[PDB]
């Protein structure tokens, strides 16, 4: 009934960072809800624990998810491979936003981004399932470490993660 909540603890060449909180919208989407959640708990063996955030650019997000290629080419989903895009009611309104990354429609995996801007030419394109509910001052403070071309300057780490409540 209430909306699950997952937190990132993130790290910058290994040196702890900080802690990423996110509200799941399982009420408006809860297949993708569930995915992420589950990822973040690796309670199906798998899942975000020790990833990277692979691409970050200032100004538009930072993107990660990709356990099994590390480099924005792999993931899969509790479901398979992938996955169905759910719905389009929730759209890219600003930094926060939390967001499937897919390589075409239907094409949902584990790979994921934070909009760190407005986004809204991603709106029925992404399924968007989340938000940052508690530090996007950490969420800021790994953008600096992005590139205009996505490279990052420090790998930025998912060191631990997990559900709260
Ligand atoms: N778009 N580029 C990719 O290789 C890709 C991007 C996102 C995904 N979820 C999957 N599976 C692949």
């Amino acid at each position: 009934m209430v909306n699950p909540t997952v937190f990132f603890d993130i790290a910058v060449d290994g040196e702890p960072l900080g802690r990423v909180s996110f509200e799941l919208f399982a009420d408006k989407v809860p297949k993708t809800a569930e995915n992420f959640r589950a990822l973040s708990t690796g309670e199906k063996g798998f899942g975000y624990k020790g990833s990277c955030f692979h691409r970050i650019i200032p100004g538009f997000m930072c993107q990660g998810g990709d356990f099994t290629r590390h480099n924005g080419t792999g993931g899969k989903s509790i479901y398979g491979e992938k996955f169905e895009d759910e719905n389009f009611i929730l759209k890219h309104t600003g930094p926060g936003i939390l967001s499937m990354a897919n390589a075409g429609p239907n094409t949902n995996g584990s790979q994921f981004f934070i909009c760190t801007a407005k986004t809204e030419w991603l709106d029925g394109k992404h399924v968007v399932f989340g938000k940052v509910k508690e530090g996007m001052n950490i969420v800021e403070a790994m953008e600096r470490f992005g590139s205009r071309n996505g490279k990052t300057s420090k790998k930025i780490t998912i060191a631990d993660c997990g559900q709260l409540e």
